[PDB]
């Protein structure tokens, strides 16, 4: 089910921008990764919410989003390639990252995502 109501604004961005003409689940997918490539401004910096389930712990880590991560995971979620700078590189979800001062543009395009699975919309 849904947590937010309808925010037609960004369903119209989502229509017209994202889907467009895609039917099936790797057509959907595959629209939201592009559309994220090619709005998100790399790099950004971001708090990552990094849990870890086996301890009931989670670890707050301040990153840099690099870009999207290669596209192995693409059909069940969106995923970002991150880097603590203190290098090691991760994979993370982007619905698992609080952007820092970024631009509009950027802040947008995540709030497009967030909105998407709050809907309860999957591929
Ligand atoms: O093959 C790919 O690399 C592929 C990538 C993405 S992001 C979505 C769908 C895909 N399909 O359907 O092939
Ligand atoms: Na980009």
């Amino acid at each position: 089910m849904a947590s937010v109501e309808r925010d037609e604004t960004r369903e119209h961005r989502i229509e017209t921008e994202i889907i467009v003409d895609a039917e099936d689940k790797e057509e959907r997918a595959m629209g939201w990764y592009y559309y994220l490539d090619d709005t998100l401004e790399f790099p950004f910096m971001g708090k990552w919410k990094k849990k870890s389930r086996k301890t009931s712990t989670i670890e707050e880590k301040t990153v840099e989003v690099l870009g999207m991560a290669p596209d192995d995971e693409c059909l069940k979620d969106m995923y970002v390639e991150v880097a603590d700078i203190g290098d090691d590189v991760y994979t993370a979800k982007l619905s698992d990252i609080e952007a820092i001062d970024v631009d509009d543009d950027t802040q947008e395009a995540i709030a497009d995502w967030l909105y998407w699975l709050a809907r309860g919309y999957k591929f």
